[PDB]
């Protein structure tokens, strides 16, 4: 059906590439949050799932629009599933 936004590889790429669309990068996005790029990826992929990681994941979603994040994330998943079938 439709999926809600979950962490993982696609979450991380959609956020990473969104920063590119609006012309920042991971490095410069991370700094005002007092966090590392490496910590940003771990939270985004769901590898770190502590509640501090959730707070950061929510900032990534609010950076994109929540609706825009869902649309990018959803259409991307559709394309992978299409190659897997």
């Amino acid at each position: 059906k439709v999926k809600s936004i979950q962490p993982g590889p696609i979450f991380y790429d959609v956020f990473l590439v969104y920063l590119r669309v609006i012309g920042t990068n991971l490095k410069d996005w991370c700094a005002p949050h007092g966090v590392t790029a490496t910590n940003a990826k771990s939270a985004a992929t769901g590898g770190w799932n502590g509640t501090k990681a959730r707070a950061l994941r929510q900032k990534m979603i609010d950076e994109v629009g929540e609706e825009t994040f869902l649309r990018l994330y959803t259409e991307r998943l559709r394309r992978e599933a299409a190659l897997e079938h």
